[PDB]
């Protein structure tokens, strides 16, 4: 029932600043904030976000994550003149200290606190606050690396005990590694802190060993952090989907948070000194959405670093976009990983193989300057368009809408039946393949509808008028559940399948994709291993203009398609066409709600069968040479 996205803002947050000359630390300006919210004002997105406004952490709040001494002693510096604060800021690692920048502190970490009121009191979906200085690098009696508070670690046990939640995840894609929020939650096992970060062997700041792989926690908390260390700088669009592929999402999606927050630091994106990475702004768009369907989408993103001004605020806009709803840019050019990042991905899921199911198989060796601008991100006129079946009304979103076949249309099936379906001539069916090319023609020639969802009869000739006259346009994924061959042809490069069916069938072929799924209770654990770790990253790496799902009638399935009905919508820009074959009225208000944007239920509930994560890592076996993208380890040099 919660809709809506907060943007928490306040230029009182700018009006700090460093005073003295430091080369270390003149990169945090207040100019990041100021064209990170004019660049939001300029596109059109701060003005459909809820305003919260901006309130100061109380002294209690503060000694949640800080020491009585520290909060004390910084509490001084408003008082301070310049000479005593540049003695006060040498006593910690590249900070500097201002006469408000304790009273913005306060603020920033205020601000966390009221996005997660926001979103925690259903008044918004999800939000994002745009705060100065940062958090994630302060420690319980240390300010560094331009953080007095610690922000992020705040928002985490305050939604602890205000809210007695047992699952919160932390998503740290800032460029730097949060050590003061692995110090936090080092033995919490209710907090999972995920942090990717420049390393290069301990050689960059801040050069701490327990910042590599093999810090998984302590105590209790073993297992609940994860760190993925950069051994070299360019990392692309590649090496970071690579990581959410095959780290974070299996990891968090069997974890179910009941909350997540991310410290969006922009300073791994392309253009930044700090973190001389090659990812484009778009990719924030996807790792936002991947991220999404998480805790029912509550998510509360908060700003960290990013010093690139220009890619600051093109990789703010896309988080927001996101944030929002809006469709996702397509990526092109995605393939493998660079060795160093395949490295540190092998590492990281060898090490947490004892602690999480998704990497349990890899334990035991019986099992195994300048850039191009993005482009405009408009949401639909109307999001979604469905067809029921005739005389079927239904109460649907305002996202929404019914069909009304054109006279155009119309004329259009006639020549198709009179040269591939002479024999056809039974009305609702022949109707059907007027409504897939009228919801196809607006998803595909205009910005008017984006997605949709067709109720069909019969099957080959209904995916027959879709694919074909989809085709005659670039590249389309299929995603087809049920069994038996389809008249779709993957000769060319136009087209790949991935089907999930109940009777094994070898493929011998590169763009297919068969999942053969036992049936059984843990039927949702494997699809999700699937989806994450095989129908993902080759769906990404494939790159289609269309996205075509199928369900036959004879469909366990329940649990699974809204997921990937959110998930899936990262490729194509969104626009998905679902086939349902009869009646069901569960499936279609599932199948519409996700297409729709509407936050998914959580799966809740752990571990797949064996001979499924058998199944599925042959597929990968057998498909990583052709979509580097799939690959999880180091490749095998002659
Ligand atoms: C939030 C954040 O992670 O971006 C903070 C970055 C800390 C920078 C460390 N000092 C490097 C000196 C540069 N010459
Ligand atoms: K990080
Ligand atoms: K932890
Ligand atoms: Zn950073």
């Amino acid at each position: 029932a919660a809709s809506g996205s907060a943007l928490i803002f306040d230029e009182e947050m700018s009006r700090y600043k460093l005073l003295w000359t430091d080369p270390a630390c003149e990169i945090e300006v207040p100019e990041r904030l100021t064209v990170s919210y004019e660049a939001l004002r300029t596109h059109g997105l701060a003005q459909r976000c809820k305003a919260v406004p901006v309130r100061q952490a109380t002294e209690q709040e503060i000694l949640l994550a800080h020491s009585e001494e520290y909060l004390e002693a910084v509490k001084q510096t408003p008082g301070m003149n310049v000479e005593e604060l540049m003695a006060f800021s040498k006593k910690y690692n590249d900070v500097y200290f201002h006469q408000n920048i304790y009273h913005c502190a306060k603020l920033a970490a205020g601000a966390t606190l009221q996005l997660v009121d926001s979103v925690m009191k259903r008044e918004v979906r999800n939000g994002m606050a745009l705060v100065r200085p940062p958090g994630h690098h302060s420690q319980r009696s240390a300010a560094n690396g331009f953080c007095v508070f610690n922000n992020v670690a705040f928002a985490a046990l305050y939604a602890k005990k205000n809210y007695n939640l047992n699952r919160i995840l932390i998503v740290d894609w800032d460029v730097h590694h949060g050590q003061g929020i692995q110090y936090c939650f080092e033995e919490d096992p209710s907090v999972l802190y995920f942090s990717w970060h420049r390393y290069e062997h301990q050689s960059f700041w801040p050069n701490l060993p327990e910042s590599d792989y093999s810090s998984v926690g302590k105590g209790k908390g073993s297992g609940f952090n994860i760190n993925l260390p950069w051994n070299k700088v360019g990392m692309t669009n590649s090496d970071y989907l690579a990581a959410f592929f095959h780290v974070l999402l299996p990891v968090a999606y069997e974890f179910d948070p009941e909350l997540v927050i991310v410290s969006a630091g922009f300073d791994s994106a392309i253009g930044d000194p700090e973190g001389e990475m090659c990812a484009l702004p778009e990719i924030f768009a996807h790792l936002t959405h991947l991220l999404m369907p998480l805790a029912a989408g509550k998510m509360c993103v908060v700003l960290e670093g990013g010093y690139n001004l220009t890619s600051l605020g093109q990789s703010v806009c896309q988080t927001v976009h996101s944030l929002l709803g809006d469709p996702t840019p397509r990526i092109s050019g995605l393939g493998t990983a660079c060795d160093s990042a395949l490295e540190s991905i092998q590492n990281v899921r060898n090490v947490q193989s004892s602690y999480w199911s998704s990497f349990k198989h890899l334990a035991q060796s019986e099992t195994n300057i300048v850039w191009p601008e993005p482009l405009k991100r408009m949401p639909a006129s109307v999001r979604t368009v469905v067809v029921p079946p005739p005389g079927v009304e239904l109460t649907l979103p305002k996202n929404c809408q019914h069909s009304d076949i054109s006279e155009s249309t119309a004329k259009e099936v006639q020549r198709i039946r009179d040269k591939h379906f002479h024999d056809l001539t039974d009305q609702n069916i022949l109707r059907s393949l007027g409504n897939i090319i009228s919801v196809l023609d607006r998803m595909m020639r205009s910005d008017e509808v984006c997605n949709g969802c067709v109720v069909v009869s019969d099957l080959s000739v209904s995916v027959q008028c879709a694919l074909q006259h989809a085709l005659t346009e670039e590249r389309v994924l299929v995603v087809y559940v049920g069994d038996g061959e389809l008249p779709v042809k993957t000769n060319d490069g136009k087209v790949f399948l991935v089907q999930i069916c109940t009777k094994e069938t070898e493929d011998k072929c590169v763009n297919r994709l068969t999942l053969c799924l036992r049936e059984g209770e843990s039927l949702t654990a494997g699809f999700m291993q699937a989806l994450l770790g095989l129908i993902l990253p080759v769906a990404y790496e494939f790159n289609p203009a269309l996205v075509l799902g199928i369900v036959e009638e004879t469909a366990r399935l329940m649990r699974v398609w809204g997921h990937m009905t959110c998930l899936i919508q990262g490729l194509a820009r969104g626009r998905m066409l679902t086939l349902l074959q009869g009646y069901d009225k569960d499936l279609l208000e599932l199948t519409v709600s996700a297409l729709s944007g509407a936050s998914i239920s959580p799966l809740g509930p752990r571990a797949p069968k064996p001979e499924d994560v058998e199944m599925m890592e042959k597929q990968r076996q057998r498909l990583q040479e052709r979509w580097g993208l799939l690959r999880c380890t180091v490749s095998e040099s002659w």
